[PDB]
């Protein structure tokens, strides 16, 4: 027993991280097969970032201007193309450590692990969630751009995020591995404010089920609710609306614990209305929303 | 910017995990050079765990009774010995993925990453701290025994924990890599209650410095205190006493932020006495104590 914020083992992704330098800008790249993926702003100087014309800046670049280093060895760049906000640098050597992989575009509320890197070297791994406003609350310092987010299904890595930006409010923005930003963000140092960071309701319910499974049951009340009544309270607390699809996805946790989804919703409603009263749930004084229903099942069952 | 509970990249440790089976008991082992380390209770049946005589149980075991599997290949066991609460199984093949490593016995309050495994396969990685009562609050299901805790210093892995037990209260106990339990715990299914889980004061102060560095400054008050005055309040709140060694270790964070250690202590004192008043610090409604001063520096500077 015990429930922890857990990241996927990062080894498979550590074997893909490379350093990419263009001129005086250095960041991280992802080396899969004979292609290195990195944020296109590797071609910008800090001055260019204020209002960059990427196509124009790229005209002044050749294969030999992109310096790719894997460990302490240099990779030969034999091609380069821009796809949305990422550059794909074709190299002459397929990464020998390429794991089975996919590129997926996740939905808000979905969680993933990030392997924070600096100069192509992994520094740490943590678990994130794509917020409903399409930002992520990460930990990224200068040099961390190009670090990726991913999920693992047995031996296949689904890459879902690449780090590009930090908004003026300290939250983070990035793209999927096709270079499309999540949300309305752009790779330009301009006024980009995030929308409401609402709470991922279905994740909070999944985490309340994990708490019950691990012994924390004090918050279970004697009430039930309906989706409509619950959602009126959820709107008031800046919680995402709960749908019948969310109820269906919580079905296995409802079955394992014997607590109906709408009963857990009523417990959540009372926690929102009355507060925690100085108490904790799974060692937290706030309702955790960065565990999906699948993460709860995986951790509570032992998926490897 | 941004501050996250971060684990070390786990690849170096993933390359060491093996499955160890003795009879009908299966758990995880750590394969370093030509030795596989695993909890000695791999020789017990669930019945034996109530009052095991390990020396006696081991007499009925031979090299061929310990089945070690690395991936889908079997390792040949050519020797076996018991060292405290671990078995060391000498194998005929040195692990080709053995990283640079050390075995260290950590002190309470020190943090480390755990790579949770099942049947020798990594499932996830999370950050832990050795509690002042020598337990850890982990996430461990049946089959996770033998999963290890570690820290990384550039390319050297310092292994500090091996999982062995879950106490009746759901908290965890284990040993260093020489087989010595942390705390007074034993590998027997008996009444073992943990002592007071006090808060690691020096870690809370380090995390308050991380909050200041990342913009969360609301809790900074207009007061100072002394170690003696602070410790009187800390005792009342089940916080570990703060020593001059703790003050010295916080020195670099004090220097970077310009906030004297005893000023941060006074801010912490007011947070303990007045509560958070529904506010959060680095997205938490309670004071986080599972970041050491070194972890804060490492994350706030980008150590790889
Ligand atoms: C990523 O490429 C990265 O790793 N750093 C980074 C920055 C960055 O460091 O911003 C500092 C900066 C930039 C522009 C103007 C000033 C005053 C400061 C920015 C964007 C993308 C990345
Ligand atoms: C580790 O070896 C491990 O992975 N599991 C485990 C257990 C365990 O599964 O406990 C279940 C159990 C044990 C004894 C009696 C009953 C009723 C149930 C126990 C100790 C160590 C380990």
């Amino acid at each position: 027993s015990g429930f922890r914020k857990m990241a996927f083992p990062s080894g498979k992704v550590e074997g893909c991280m490379v350093q990419v330098t263009c001129g005086t800008t250095t960041l991280n790249g992802l080396w899969l097969d004979d292609v290195v993926y990195c944020p296109r702003h590797v071609i910008c100087t800090s001055e260019d970032m204020l209002n960059p014309n990427y196509e124009d800046l790229l005209i002044r670049k050749s294969n030999h201007n992109f310096l790719v280093q894997a460990g302490n060895v240099q990779l030969r760049v034999i091609g380069h193309s821009m796809q949305n906000c990422v550059l794909k640098l074709k190299v002459d050597t397929a990464n020998p450590k390429t794991p089975k992989y996919k590129f997926v575009r996740i939905q808000p509320g979905q969680t993933f692990s990030v392997l924070a890197c600096y100069n192509g070297s992994p520094s740490g791994v943590y678990q994130c969630a794509m917020r409903p406003n399409f930002t992520i609350k990460g930990s990224f310092l200068n040099g961390s751009c190009g670090s990726v987010g991913f999920n693992i299904d047995y031996d296949c890595v689904s890459f879902c995020y690449m780090h590009h930006m930090e908004l003026p409010t300290g939250v983070h923005a990035g793209t999927d591995l096709e270079g499309n930003f999540y949300g309305p963000f752009v790779d330009r140092q301009t006024a980009q404010a995030a929308g409401t960071d609402t709470t991922i309701t279905v994740n909070v319910l999944a985490w309340l089920y994990a708490a019950v499974i691990n012994g924390d049951r004090w918050f279970l009340n004697r009430f039930t609710t309906t989706l409509n009544d619950f959602n009126l309270v959820a709107m008031k607390y800046n919680y995402e609306p709960l749908t019948q699809d969310h109820v269906d996805i919580l079905g296995p946790l409802s079955a394992q614990t014997g607590i109906a989804v709408l009963d857990m919703c009523a417990s959540l409603k009372e926690l929102l209305q009355n507060g925690m009263n100085g108490r904790t749930i799974l060692g937290s004084a706030l309702l955790e929303d960065e565990f999906t229903p699948f993460d709860v099942v995986r951790q509570c069952s032992g998926v490897t």
